[PDB]
This record gives structure tokens, C-alpha cells and sequence, in this order.
């Protein structure tokens, strides 16, 4: 996260990270056996870290799962991020409580200007590299169609959204991939993709959750 400020630990209690090793991107909880995350951040080995704040100590709370299956959107193109959506179940479900909590699927899908909530631990340089240990946050406007589609001509599709500031120095970036954007309680996005970091004129582009309620709950329903 760039331009955002240390969140406060477990204040984003449904934040979770995907651990290979190291922390290589972030998750939502949705209920206390599954996690929504980019498709982009597909691998194997996949070890959820749950009640994080200080990735690179044991500070208590924690709960550490490794994924029993995780199920990349059939529809997902690699080269577009089209469908930059994947579900992963956990080995065990989660022990759920005030620092370990699911975060509520979209009943709606958000409007332009919706002012939302984007943390994750990854870089916190426009250039450059910083990774904290600490998890941040950071609030951003949903913008409007033509606006992101302005700034990313024919890159944008019905499954995207764009949040942030055209002026620059506040985004998410390398380490955020997968992680939350939350709006008034509702998981609308999914940190999927943008031209650098922080950039003037280059925003940050989300997965459009709210297009895939159905899916996600089929899914799960039948896994
Ligand atoms: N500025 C950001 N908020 C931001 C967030 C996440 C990432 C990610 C993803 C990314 O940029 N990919 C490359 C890419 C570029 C253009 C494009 C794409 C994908 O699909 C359609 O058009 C990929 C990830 C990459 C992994 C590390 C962080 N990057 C970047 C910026
Ligand atoms: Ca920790």
C-alpha cells in the first residue's frame, strides 16, 4: 500500500495472507472455510495466514491453515486479468472471533465516488521497494466508468473497476494482489492490476466482486 497508514492490529480482521514461504499476496475471508483472492495469485503450496498484523513475528492470534483447494475462475485470461477471481478452502475451517472474522459478499454492486477501504502489506514505494510488517490501510473512491476506461482504454471490462486518486502518491501495489476493497461492510473488490504504482493518471484496477456472487456461492456450494 502506498500513501496509506499503519491500520491497527486485527482492525481488518477478515485480511488475510497467502504464504509460500513469504507473503506473496492477500485474501478475504468469507466464511470460516473459504478465502477470496486473485486469480493472478495462483500457486501451489498455499498456506493461509489468519489474525495477522506483524507478518514476520508471532505476536498471538494468528492461525496458520494450508489450503485444501483452490479454484481459479475457469473464465480467468492471464494476459487481460479478465475474471482475476479464485476461491481457496481451507484444510480446516477457522476458528472464528474479533480478530479472525468473515467479510459479507455485495448484495449490489458499488457506485462511482463509494468511498472504500483497500489493506494489504505489499509495496509501500511509488518506486522502489519497501514491504512493511505491519498491515495497511487505505480509503479510496470507486471512480466512474469513462474515468477508468480513460485512463486504461480498451483494457477495462464489465468485471473491472477502478478506485483511487488520478493525482497520484495513494494506491495498492505489488504484495496488495488479492487483497480486499471494502465498501459500507461489502466485499466489492479484489486488488487485481494498474500501470506501476501511485502513478499520476494511472489508478488502481479491481476485480468487480459483485459479478460474481452467484459463482462464489455455487462454487462453494458444490465443493
Ligand atoms: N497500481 C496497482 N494498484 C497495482 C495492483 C496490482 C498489481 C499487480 C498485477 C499487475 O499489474 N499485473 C500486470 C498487468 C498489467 C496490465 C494488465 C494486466 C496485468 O491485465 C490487463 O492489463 C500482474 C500483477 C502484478 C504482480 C505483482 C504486482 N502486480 C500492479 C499494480
Ligand atoms: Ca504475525
Amino acid at each position: 500500500i502506498v500513501g496509506g497508514y499503519t491500520c491497527g492490529a486485527n482492525t481488518v480482521p477478515y485480511q488475510v495472507s497467502l504464504n509460500s514461504g513469504y507473503h506473496f499476496c492477500g485474501g478475504s475471508l468469507i466464511n470460516s472455510q473459504w478465502v477470496v483472492s486473485a486469480a493472478h495469485c495462483y500457486k501451489s503450496g498455499i498456506q493461509v495466514r489468519l489474525g495477522e498484523d506483524n507478518i514476520n513475528v508471532v505476536e498471538g492470534n494468528e492461525q496458520f491453515i494450508s489450503a485444501s483447494k483452490s479454484i481459479v475462475h475457469p473464465s480467468y485470461n492471464s494476459n487481460t486479468l479478465n475474471n482475476d477471481i479464485m476461491l481457496i478452502k481451507l484444510k480446516s475451517a477457522a476458528s472464528l472471533n474479533s480478530r479472525v472474522a468473515s467479510i459479507s459478499l455485495p448484495t449490489s454492486c458499488a457506485s462511482a465516488g463509494t468511498q472504500c477501504l483497500i489493506s494489504g502489506w505489499g509495496n509501500t514505494k511509488s518506486s522502489g521497494t519497501s514491504y512493511p510488517d505491519v498491515l495497511k490501510c487505505l480509503k479510496a473512491p470507486i471512480l466512474s466508468d469513462s474515468s477508468c476506461k480513460s485512463a486504461y482504454p480498451g483494457q477495462i471490462t464489465s468485471n473491472m473497476f477502478c478506485a483511487g486518486y488520478l493525482e497520484g502518491g495513494k494506491d495498492s501495489c505489488q504484495g496488495d494482489s488479492g487483497g480486499p476493497v471494502v465498501c459500507s461492510g461489502k466485499l466489492q473488490g479484489i486488488v487485481s492490476w494498474g500501470s506501476g504504482c501511485a502513478q499520476k493518471n494511472k489508478p488502481g484496477v479491481y476485480t468487480k466482486v459483485c459479478n460474481y456472487v452467484s459463482w462464489i456461492k455455487q462454487t462453494i456450494a458444490s465443493n
